């Protein structure tokens, strides 16, 4: 009955260059299975391929995202959520584009 | 004739505890396509899965590694390797486990 906990993750805080290929990892630390994972970018959910993103499930407890070559389009902030049967988390990274 | 650069990546400031999910993506930024990218845990080749660590060449440029639960035996430098033809180039990361 052990809820989700996530580790921090960041683009960094110094802004992205343009073409630059950028990732972070959502990765589940305590937590009861099954979980769910998923993403939103400014509150509007995105799924692998959305805005030339990629999203891949590694493991049931890790998501991956990678921007193969940052655009404008992807700034904003990146939030994973996590959720099961016992509680649900959520933790952020903005993403600065120059 | 573009040799591959890579984006530096941590396991973090802090020692992992036993049981936790860690890991990285390895980020090629400049290189001409295609690279090859590969790891190494104190000098010693890692392939997917061994030690239980995941590796997963995730796109032409990046390379993402996993390990779903940290046990003291993950302790060391992990190296990422990337080459193309034109030449190769490496950043690593010292995972330090209590």
């Amino acid at each position: 009955s052990v809820p989700p906990s996530i580790a921090p993750f960041s683009f960094g805080d110094d802004p992205v260059n343009t073409g630059e290929n950028a990732g972070v990892q959502c990765m589940v630390q305590k937590g009861d299975v099954p979980i769910t994972i998923k993403w939103t970018l400014n509150s509007r959910p995105i799924i692998n391929g959305e805005e030339g993103i990629t999203i891949l499930k590694l493991s049931p407890k890790t998501s991956v995202l990678n921007i193969a070559a940052v655009e404008q389009d992807h700034r904003g902030v990146f939030k994973c959520i996590a959720e099961n049967k016992a509680g649900s988390s959520f933790t952020t990274s903005e993403l600065k584009v120059n």
